[PDB]
């Protein structure tokens, strides 16, 4: 008498999962929003008190897209007019609200199109980036001061990221970091002048006579990279009519000597900044750390004081080098890295001292350091039962390594295992987030003794909506392949007979240090597939997947389209000889970098699948980008690795595309994956013969996330599975 | 017979058509190649001797594309690395081989990328374009003289023409016209300086990193259009010294008033030419007489004998104003008007006196003059038997208009019903070409006494060759709406019963002066379709079809998508009664124009048609052309026709797409029909909900016509179609 869990259902977001974003205002305080009305938390005892009533603003003209209190709670930011750029960039007009004052200051208003804005660390200044320039404001009511001059649109950026930093190096737009202090502010500055422009139409609404061509800087594989630079500016010495100066930090002669990218930044200290380059071959990697002399006022990086982070088997950290956790007095830090085993696990650094010293090892990751203390250091790893899809804090003695303490694993076994923190400033309080295998659950948590304060949300209405719909469930296990383990997870259809035949689709990403296979509760597509269709959707991590040591993550090391494409079938094999799944209606299907291994398993021979699905995947690594790709391939050249770049395309397998059924689909607007990139892999099944089935998105770019799209491309490739499974 | 007519034969061409292309160098021979070799051919006895032999540049070094032999036959200019642009529009490189010795010219040789050559009526002078600049040889070996220095692509177009006069105008890439004497060259100049850029994406070779931008200036409905002046030059006075001079020729004053375009050109002695204006609003137009004064060297147009072209009831011509046929002296000639009751007949002007004669009448149309000697005016008309679909030669006596007789409507009625002709010069003999409804025929026949001299082609072969086949029958009625005359018709399958119960594909045209129904044969996809589908295919000529007076083809004069949608759903319902047609299995399918009334039709919610297929259709008429566009539209302001393009788009009939399956085609690099009108239109059913099936096809412009292309999209359709009616 129970519903299935339908398209419909996912597509229109019926049943929808809680959740609880606050945000440490300080070491006892978080700020939440209820119903529009943002309110102030005690942690100790959980009483709060409305800050800001929805009522406020129902005149202000606009629509307030996002908040921003400053660390002084004297002002706070209002964003309306929010227009979207690229995953993370964005533009949007500004207002600021004085507290003190129930009033919107009306002069000297953060100008229209800002890029970025910024609150300091403490107290109430401002930085924004107008037409790629750098602004600062003391007060929200004074006249700002330029920063910058040199800002011109797609060739000098001032304050925020280019394409590439922004997609493949920051996971942001702002290259702004401002001091503990408030007193300095460093920034970085790319310059594009020689980065070769991507193109491509635009339609826009139907009123629009003429078609718009983008153009975007956009390095790929092998062309000319963006270049930058570095600069610290003084906060408090800022007068009138006097342009501010900013002091170049200039990176060490290793990374001078060629091509180079800036991968992060961190204040140590008042005075002291720490910074990591990491050269276009991303080998090598330094640290640099530079203090602030009072005499000149300039900065000093000292050469005996760096850091070199290097790697033989591949690259430098995950996707770029780990960031470094200073502790209080900035003389040392902890940062994770590969150690001799080839397991990623906390190194402790002393400044002025070489090496450093593992605090944690075994056959496991630590995903990352959460907090510091000076007792205590707490991490995130998938130690727990040696399960890598696995995520829980835990805790080391600083004064006694070999004590670690789980402050987790045991709080709900069955219900919890995926986990991820968020601990107040200082670290005397942290919210534990759980999202699989069951409903997520979020709860608060006293550090001076680890003990549970209040659950904050459990996702009971949604419990009490799902025991009325035939839910699928999820298996974990893995499979042997030359003596290793390799995890798969399964979402089988309810009142899975293991008697019977059940068609198999395997939901693929598999890309470098890739996880499909793990723990967390979801409410997707597969859901449905599983729900209502009872098809069996799986996942497989095969060599090149992570989170399971440099052997497993390196596998793949220039040579992409290689053992993770091979993996997978293997994994389809294995699954297969399974007495419940029907070996003559499998098929694949993947999304990006899961789209282009799906388009190489197709066109493989294997005879494996029966059809497959590709969106918006690369079919030539000439055509992503530089920092990505050169990441895994190096570079596109003959001394290089021309000839694996050229041996790994997806047209080259077009011929054998004829013993599958394929659909192809991609957005018009992609400026990550561009829509060349399926462009060349039609043109190579049209030129061989082969037919397949089409579908383009027009003006959606790489997540095809408006909901019209989103539900239509759902519907679209629902039908294509249901027919290549002659279901009904 | 057994076997069928299979969609591999017509992709792979299996049963080909002979023809007989011969072009005419005198008043009694004619060229015609064999094999490789260049024959010459006596039209009065039929000897022919071998001119050029294939054997004679084989060590050229590069492949020949065409040939053009001077008028004189001393030289012959070879064409190669001919690389295709718009519709008639290629450039190539050239080489002038002397017939009177064993060598080619190689000084002063043809610049490579010459974007049209041509020589003169008489002797062996030579004109080209290069860079958009006209240049003159007097002799093949001599150092050809500028004619103009305002060449400049995209922008100053000399000698050629712009995109759009070369696909809406002159059907042609070429904007010079040499005098019957030899000695002037009147040339026509395009300024596209404010015309918009159309864009798109052009992605080449897998080999090309970052796709290619094009831009075409390309005026859509309301743009700024390309302005134009017309030029004549004297090339007997060239001297290398001083430059040439050009006389400019302005247009009547009764047409600078607004924008307009040069609508034909055409000499009609050593000194006089004719020019006919249209108005941007292509319901008027003038001719112009121009004479050349010899003592001020200048030309004088005697704004009393202009000639006024007007439309009441629509635009002027079939697509433009009719061509004039001169007689020998100049003084008088004949052009193809819309007489009172709307049909289109012969008229005869004299220079200098008003209003023109009727040389011809009746309900039924004239096609078009083919020639005109001292005592009879040739030319093809569908009068016979009241069939607009057929084709017939006819001959009027120049001394008693009532004395015209029928040189072709008896050769051999049961096959041919479809004529056109190819006349020698001064017209001694003329070539009739038979298109069906039999298999092609070609003859050879002399003016005297209409003496049928012998038979050149008769397709023996390729006859012999479908006795064997099972092919397909056609069927030429007609269906009667409110009073009016409406003609279809039906491709049929072998061996059909009219007890027995087919599904209907309405292959779709239905533009503006369109005939889908008639008489000639032909081996396409309809002939798969019926012979091994045995699928009916039926076309239609509702309201808007022309060659049947202005009452039927005005009807949707300013109102497209309107009549000729309508007429083309009651012609389903019509054949949805007869007892043959499964109601159940209707579909429709059309390219261009006809994928524009297919999706109308889809999108009218009739509920007549299950499925239907659109190729590069157009999907909102602000996006097409002005001068095609506004011919029959006008300007899409609000004070004039806006209204009515606002209210004719595919789009806002979206949401009567979930009636039916729809399969949407277009190829990404179509300058004609922008990939834009089909983006859009996928924009709007996504927007609103509705599955379809979708294909592109990269780098393919409005006739994916590359082998390769070809194939892919008519299996693809195939597919399709055979799956809409549940075909084996
Ligand atoms: C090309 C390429 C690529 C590589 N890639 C990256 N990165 C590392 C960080 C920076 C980025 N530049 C490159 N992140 C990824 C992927 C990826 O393929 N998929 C599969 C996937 N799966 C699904 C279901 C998706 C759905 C929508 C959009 C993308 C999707 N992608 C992912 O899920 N994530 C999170
Ligand atoms: C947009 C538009 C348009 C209108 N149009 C024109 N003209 C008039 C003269 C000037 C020109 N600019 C516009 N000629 C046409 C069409 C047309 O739609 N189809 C259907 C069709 N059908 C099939 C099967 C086709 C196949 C390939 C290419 C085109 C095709 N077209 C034609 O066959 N012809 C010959
Ligand atoms: C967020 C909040 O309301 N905190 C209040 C605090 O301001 C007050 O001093 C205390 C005693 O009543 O109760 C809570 O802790
Ligand atoms: C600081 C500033 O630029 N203010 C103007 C505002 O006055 C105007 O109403 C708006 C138009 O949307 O454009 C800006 O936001
Ligand atoms: C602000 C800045 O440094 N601009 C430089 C520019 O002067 C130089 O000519 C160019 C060459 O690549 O590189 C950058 O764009
Ligand atoms: C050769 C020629 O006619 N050039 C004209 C130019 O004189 C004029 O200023 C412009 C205005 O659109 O159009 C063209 O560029
Ligand atoms: C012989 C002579 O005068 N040639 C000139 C040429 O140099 C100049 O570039 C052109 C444009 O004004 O006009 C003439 O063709
Ligand atoms: C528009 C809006 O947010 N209204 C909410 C209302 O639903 C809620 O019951 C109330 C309780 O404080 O708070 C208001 O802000
Ligand atoms: C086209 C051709 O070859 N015509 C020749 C002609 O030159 C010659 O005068 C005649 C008499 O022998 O024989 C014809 O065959
Ligand atoms: C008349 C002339 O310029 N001919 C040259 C030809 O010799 C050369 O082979 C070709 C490209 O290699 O370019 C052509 O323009």
């Amino acid at each position: 008498s129970r519903k299935t869990y339908t398209l419909t259902d996912y597509l229109k977001n019926t049943y929808r999962l809680k959740l609880y974003s606050l945000r440490w205002i300080s070491d006892h305080e978080y700020l939440y929003k209820q119903e529009n009305n943002i309110l102030v938390f005690n942690a100790e005892y959980g009483n709060s008190s409305v800050f800001l009533e929805n009522s406020t603003f129902d005149e202000f003209g606009h629509s307030i897209n996002d908040y921003s209190i400053s660390p002084d709670g004297q002002f706070i930011l209002l964003e309306y007019n929010y227009v979207k750029q690229w995953r993370h960039s964005y533009t949007a007009s500004y207002d600021i609200y004085d507290l003190n004052k129930r009033q919107l200051i009306t002069e000297e208003r953060i100008p229209n199109n800002t890029q970025w804005v910024t609150w300091s660390p403490v107290g109430h200044k401002l930085a924004y980036v107008w037409n790629n320039d750098i602004y600062v404001k003391i007060e929200p009511n004074l006249p700002s001061y330029r920063i910058t001059w040199t800002g011109k649109e797609d060739i000098i950026y001032n304050g925020i990221t280019d394409w590439v930093y922004e997609e493949e190096v920051f996971s942001a737009y702002s290259a702004l970091w401002w001091s503990p202090n408030g007193t300095f502010l460093a920034y970085a500055q790319f310059n594009d002048t020689e980065v070769p422009l991507i193109e491509y139409s635009f339609y826009s609404d139907e009123s629009l006579q003429y078609p718009k061509t983008v153009r975007v800087p956009y390095p790929k594989a092998g062309a000319v990279n963006p270049t930058v630079k570095f600069f610290v500016v003084n906060t408090d010495s800022l007068s009138s009519v006097t342009n501010a100066t900013s002091i170049q930090i200039t990176a060490p002669a290793s990374m001078l000597i060629g091509d180079h990218y800036l991968c992060d930044v961190t204040w140590a200290t008042q005075e002291r900044i720490s910074l990591q380059w990491l050269r276009r071959i991303q080998n090598y990697s330094v640290m640099d750390i530079c203090d602030y002399d009072e005499s000149s006022g300039r900065w000093n990086c000292l050469v005996a004081r760096q850091h070199i982070e290097m790697s033989t088997t591949g690259w430098v950290g995950r996707f770029r080098p780990s960031e470094p956790h200073f502790t209080l007095d900035g003389n040392s830090f902890y940062k994770i890295i590969s150690n001799e085993e080839g397991y990623r696990h906390i190194c402790y650094f002393q400044i002025d001292k070489k090496d450093c010293t593992f605090i944690t090892k075994g056959t496991w990751e630590v995903i990352g350091i959460e907090a510091l203390t000076s007792d205590y250091l707490y991490y995130i790893s998938n130690e727990y039962k040696g399960m890598p899809g696995g995520r829980n804090l835990y805790k080391i003695q600083l004064s006694d390594y070999t004590k670690v303490t789980c402050l987790s694993c045991e709080l709900n076994p069955e219900r919890c295992q995926y986990y991820s923190v968020s601990f107040s400033k200082e670290a005397k309080y942290y919210q534990l987030r759980c999202s699989g295998p069951g409903l997520p659950l979020y709860t608060l948590h006293s550090s001076v003794n680890d003990k549970g304060l209040r659950v904050l949300e459990d996702n009971s209405a949604l419990d009490k909506m799902l025991q009325n719909v035939q839910m699928p469930s999820k298996k974990l296990d893995f499979i042997i392949l030359n003596e290793t383990k390799f995890w798969y997870q399964m979402i089988l259809p309810p009142h899975f007979d293991k008697s019977k035949k059940y068609p198999l689709l395997l939901d693929v990403y598999a890309g470098p240090c890739s996880q499909k296979a793990d723990t967390v509760f979801r409410l997707n597509w597969a859901t449905y597939l599983a729900s209502t269709e009872n098809i069996i959707v799986a996942s497989f991590d095969g060599r090149g997947s992570g989170y399971q040591g440099d052997k497993i993550m390196h596998a793949i090391n220039r040579r992409l389209g290689t053992f993770e494409v091979e993996d997978q079938i293997e994994a389809a094999r294995q699954f297969s000889k399974m007495g419940f799944v029907d070996n003559k209606r499998i098929a694949i299907w993947g999304w990006s970098y899961g789209g282009y291994v799906t388009s190489m398993v197709l066109g493989s021979g294997s005879g494996v699948f029966k059809c497959g699905i590709a969106v918006a995947p690369v079919s030539r690594w000439e055509y992503y980008d530089s920092v990505y790709t050169e990441r895994y391939m190096g570079l596109p050249t003959p001394e290089d690795n021309l000839d694996h770049y050229r041996n790994s395309t997806v047209m080259s397998r077009a011929e054998n595309f004829k013993q599958v059924e394929y659909l192809l689909i991609h957005g018009t607007a992609d400026d990550n994956v561009h829509f060349q990139q399926s462009a060349q892999i039609s043109k190579a099944l049209v030129d061989v013969g082969v037919d397949f089935q089409a579908m383009w998105y027009t003006d959606e770019d790489h997540g095809i996330a408006s909901s019209t799209a989103h539900q239509h491309i759902y519907t679209h490739m629902s039908h294509f599975i249901k027919q290549c499974f002659s279901l009904p």
